[PDB]
């Protein structure tokens, strides 16, 4: 019947002390027949009571969806604590358990390189600015572009890819009008990751 | 009872005339009580009988696994014809129908750009050669590297990523010994895609 999906905090939230990371427990296919759901949360086995469950709400299919959110401490998530969400419902003979933690494995520092557009690309009115981020472990990561403190609209980032040494890599393509590039504007790829010092680094790229 | 799996040809196979693309119809779980299986092939609903089907091989889970291979015409697959493999078994109330055809959508031509390693990366013994392939549709594509006409296989390629204008892009990373890069060896990124002229193009990258 009702299924449960447990989601981790956003990388950004866990890596910036100013932000609040939370684990999210989503119960779907809750039926009108038995629409009561109780959540029990556990951090490394020990129960906790600061979860806020949202009021259940109807779906376009006539099931109910119901979500419980548990704020987590940056250090706890980064230190590898296990978060367990226990879901009990009258239609469930025995509760459903999902437990989640950060990716296991030795953390590896990302190397961040910026690559300008190929010469060939200057025959267009738009050009490709490239951020190559490689050698990192946990795949969990945030990569963003900006120019003079302002975030850039047109960019897309590949999913992380398992490289041969077992680290991950990825690329982010930033698209700007050629004039912006030829004007000598400075663009910046920002990267946030746990094995980075102060969880953050940025590399610049402009026309020299 | 018996299950049927229909497999598309490899992009690279459909794309190079000197290669042989084929659609593969795998039937698993055929009982020893109802072993006789017959294949009927239909291109755009028109039956064909040039399928080489291998004699049934016995597994370890008591069932057999028969394979039928249809060598398809390059042009055919690429013109979007529909390959219907119809397997008959006596343990079936009705003969299963599995059909397949190449992805639909307006074909778009990939732009291919080679990008040398950031200067920052020359502090390493290994460097990263980057191929940017963008603006293609069908996300079906083959990307490969070589040097001196010989394949260079220490590379990893990202999945196609849906870009903001509806087409796909990707990146291929080729890792070589810095010493090879600085002796000025020429590496080449070969792309194969249906929307390319002659279904092939290549860009080279060497020390500048
Ligand atoms: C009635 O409707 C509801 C609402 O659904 C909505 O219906 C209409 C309107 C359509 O628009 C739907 O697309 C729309 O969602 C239905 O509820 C849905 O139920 C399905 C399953 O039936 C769920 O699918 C799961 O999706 C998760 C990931 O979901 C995230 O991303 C989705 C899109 O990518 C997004 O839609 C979700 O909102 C969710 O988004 C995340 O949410 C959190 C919290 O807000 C947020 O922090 C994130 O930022 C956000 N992220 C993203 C990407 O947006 C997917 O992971 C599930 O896959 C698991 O299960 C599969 C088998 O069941 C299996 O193939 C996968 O491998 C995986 O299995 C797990 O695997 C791991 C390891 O691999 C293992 O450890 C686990 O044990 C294992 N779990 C198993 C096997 O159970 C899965 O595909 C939808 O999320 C859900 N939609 C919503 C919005 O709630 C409902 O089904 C409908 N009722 C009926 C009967 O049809
Ligand atoms: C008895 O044994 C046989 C085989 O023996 C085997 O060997 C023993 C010793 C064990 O080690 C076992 O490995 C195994 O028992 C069993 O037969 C198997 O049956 C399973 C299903 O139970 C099949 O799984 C399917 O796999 C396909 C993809 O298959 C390719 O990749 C596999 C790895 O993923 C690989 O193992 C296969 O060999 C195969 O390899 C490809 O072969 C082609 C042929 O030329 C070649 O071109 C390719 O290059 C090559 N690829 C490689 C090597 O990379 C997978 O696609 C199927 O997934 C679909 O179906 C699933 C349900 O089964 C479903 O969960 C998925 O979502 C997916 O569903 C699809 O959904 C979409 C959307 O609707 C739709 O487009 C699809 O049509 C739909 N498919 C549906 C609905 O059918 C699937 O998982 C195995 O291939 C098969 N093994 C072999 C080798 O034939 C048998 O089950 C055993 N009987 C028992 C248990 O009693």
């Amino acid at each position: 019947g009702p299924s449960v999906f447990l989601f981790p905090p956003k990388p950004k939230d866990t890596l910036m002390i100013s932000r609040t990371p939370e684990v999210t427990c989503v119960v779907v296919d809750v039926s009108h027949e038995d629409p009561e759901v109780k959540f029990n949360w556990y951090v490394d086995g020990v129960e906790v009571h600061n979860a806020k469950t949202k009021p259940r709400e109807e779906q376009y299919n006539s099931t109910y969806r119901v979500v419980s959110v548990l704020t987590v401490l940056h250090q706890d998530w980064l230190n590898g604590k296990e978060y367990k969400c226990k879901v009990s419902n009258k239609a469930l003979p025995a509760p459903i358990e999902k437990t989640i933690s950060k990716a296991k494995g030795q953390p590896r520092e990302p190397q961040v390189y910026t690559l300008p557009p190929s010469r060939d690309e200057l025959t267009k009115n738009q050009v490709s600015l490239t951020c190559l981020v490689k050698g990192f472990y946990p795949s969990d990561i945030a990569v963003e572009w900006e120019s003079n403190g302002q975030p850039e609209n047109n960019y897309k980032t590949t999913p992380p890819v398992l490289d041969s040494d077992g680290s991950f890599f990825l690329y982010s393509k930033l698209t700007v009008d050629k004039s912006r590039w030829q004007q000598g504007n400075v663009f910046s790829c920002s990267v946030m990751h746990e094995a980075l010092h102060a969880h953050y680094t940025q590399k610049s790229l402009s026309l020299s």
